[PDB]
């Protein structure tokens, strides 16, 4: 299995599913590095970020609970194809980035919070990670090249 996936069982329908551990990327199909990757983002602050503030709230309240709720929500959206990655982004990212679809342009390792890093790099291009956890916040990542 390539970097960083298991085999799991469903609970509630027993079937086997397949989970990444670095990216918390989990889907149903088998599972199929570069100097540099480029990375959109949608973050979620919590009232235990670094800096608890961003341009969609002075002073950001949510706990880490409801962020991931949050964060949770947003994926299933994705996912069904009801909403967009880079609509969401762009109206509810609590970066600054929100404001370019959540795109960060390209970057190495060495440049990037730690587990955001392994993250983007771990993913293939076009995929999506699941909850993102740094010091900043919850993230959902999407890797565009
Ligand atoms: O929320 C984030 C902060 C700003 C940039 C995007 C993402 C990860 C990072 O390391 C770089 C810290
Ligand atoms: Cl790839």
């Amino acid at each position: 299995l390539p970097p960083g996936w298991e085999k799991a069982m469903s609970r509630s329908s027993g079937r086997v599913y397949y989970f990444n551990h670095i990216t918390n990327a989990s889907q149903w199909e088998r599972p199929s590095e570069p100097a540099r990757v480029r990375c959109s983002h949608l973050l979620v602050k919590h009232s235990q970020s670094r800096r608890p503030s961003s341009w969609r709230q002075e002073k950001i309240t949510r706990t880490k609970e409801e962020a991931l709720e949050l964060i949770n929500g947003y994926i299933q959206k994705i996912k069904s194809g009801e909403e967009d990655f880079e609509s969401l982004a762009s109206q509810f990212s609590d970066c600054s980035s929100a404001k370019a679809r959540g795109d960060l342009g390209a970057f190495s390792r060495g440049q990037m919070q730690k587990p955001f890093e392994d993250a983007s790099f771990a993913l293939r291009t076009g995929e999506m990670s699941g909850p993102v956890f740094t010091d900043s916040g919850i993230h959902i990542i999407l890797r565009t090249e």
